[PDB]
């Protein structure tokens, strides 16, 4: 449909770990970042690739990973040890097929959350749950980057988060079918699991630390957007004659927070300020059927008006609720980001905003949406 599954939500599900064997050479590249790029050999084995077509690439998930496996090498390959030693030129060999690919999923060619998260993980036992111990990520930067916690714990919020967005469909039928007590047990539920998503997303203490998220991690899921460091962003060679800008990897590129923003009608896309712009931009780094589904969400009768009409107060609890949820993961996620980022940095996000500033807008501007104070 919106390429939405039941079980894991916006997740890429059951991703392919492998390549066709035409595509040996960037497997290896990718599969083999940590020691590449500690000897410094990385960039050296980038530039020796021949020029591979995409067109071995027969369906989604191997796109998918395809495009993951190039991100990866195009983070490493711009970055480096991240000590300052930049690449301002993607070498043609992995620029063009990687634009090439980009271009086909509809995705700007650097990595994203849907690469990173959505699709770099892996079932340990194909036959046991969706726990952080039977999963894997299929891709890391560098030894000590914590990615598989970052990654694995990210897609656990969003699988979290999976369960209250089969629900939306329910949501929308009782409005338009005037089902008053569906309708209320539909946003009890999508507010249960939204709570039961903050619980998981404390599982970011037990597997990240600050100090290799913050020095090591991070500057692989930086991009080149208002980057000083890039100011003018990153030359495709062979595809593109001039350098491109694009913003880092961030789950303000997840769709799970737009969703229930626009599905309960929280404007957090309205006006021109850097926050509705951030988060309007952010939805041309989500994969193009996520990107529809909340547009189609958007186009949709507002839950919040019916409520709000209805002089229901069972109704605007159940609502309330969801708000609620939704501001209680926020003020969760700036203890986050002040353990991860603020700190660590006295001893911007990878996205590319002033981060407190915006993150309390969000916020501030999803309390604003509740009912009754
Ligand atoms: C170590 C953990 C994390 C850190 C340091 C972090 C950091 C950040 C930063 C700096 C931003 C601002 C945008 C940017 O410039 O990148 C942001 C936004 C955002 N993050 Fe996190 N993040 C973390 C984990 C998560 C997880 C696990 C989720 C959910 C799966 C999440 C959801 C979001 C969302 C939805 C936004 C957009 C702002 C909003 O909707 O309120 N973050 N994050
Ligand atoms: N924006 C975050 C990084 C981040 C948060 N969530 C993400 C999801 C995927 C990739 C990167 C991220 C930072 O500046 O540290």
């Amino acid at each position: 449909a919106y390429h939405i599954d039941e079980e894991v939500g916006f997740a890429l599900p059951n991703p392919q770990e492998n390549l066709p064997d035409f595509y040996n050479d960037w497997m290896f590249i990718a599969k083999h970042l940590p020691d590449l790029i500690e000897s410094g050999q990385l960039r050296e084995r980038v530039e020796k690739l021949n020029m591979l077509s995409i067109d071995h690439l027969t369906d989604h998930k191997s796109q998918r990973l395809a495009r993951l496996v190039l991100g990866c090498i195009t983070m490493a390959y711009v970055w480096g040890k991240g000590h300052g030693d930049v690449r301002k030129v993607l070498p043609r060999n992995i620029a063009v097929p990687y634009c090439q690919l980009s271009a086909a999923l509809e995705l700007p060619p650097i990595l994203v959350y849907a690469d990173c998260v959505l699709a770099n993980w892996k079932k340990k036992d194909p036959n046991k749950p969706l726990t952080y111990e039977n999963m894997d990520v299929l891709f890391s930067f560098r030894d000590g980057d914590c990615s598989k916690g970052f990654f694995l714990v990210s897609l656990l919020v969003e699988i979290a988060a999976a369960s209250a967005i089969k629900v939306i469909p329910t949501v929308f039928k009782a409005m338009q079918m005037q089902e008053r007590d569906t309708l209320l047990k539909a946003l009890l539920e999508i507010a249960s699991c939204l709570e039961k998503a903050l619980q998981v997303f404390h599982q970011i203490h037990d597997h990240v630390n600050p100090k290799a998220f913050f020095s090591v991690l991070r500057i692989y899921l930086s991009g080149w957007k208002g980057n000083p460091q890039l100011s003018d962003g990153l030359v495709y060679e062979g595809f593109w004659e001039d350098p491109k800008e694009f913003a880092g990897g961030s789950a303000g590129q997840s769709s799970v927070f737009q969703c229930f923003d626009v599905l309960l009608g929280i404007q957090q896309t309205a006006g021109g300020g850097h926050a509705a712009q951030f988060l309007q931009d952010m939805r041309r780094y989500m994969p193009p059927a996520h990107r529809n589904f909340l547009c189609s969400l958007e186009s949709n009768p507002s839950v919040r008006e019916f409520v709000l009409s209805k002089g229901d107060a069972g109704l605007r609890e159940a609502y309330d609720a969801c708000v609620k949820a939704l501001v209680s993961l926020r003020s969760y996620h700036l203890q986050i980001v002040t353990k991860y980022i603020l700190i660590p940095a006295s001893q911007k996000g990878t996205g590319g905003t002033d981060l407190m500033n915006f993150l309390k807008t969000v916020r501030s501007t999803t309390e604003k949406s509740l009912l009754k104070e």
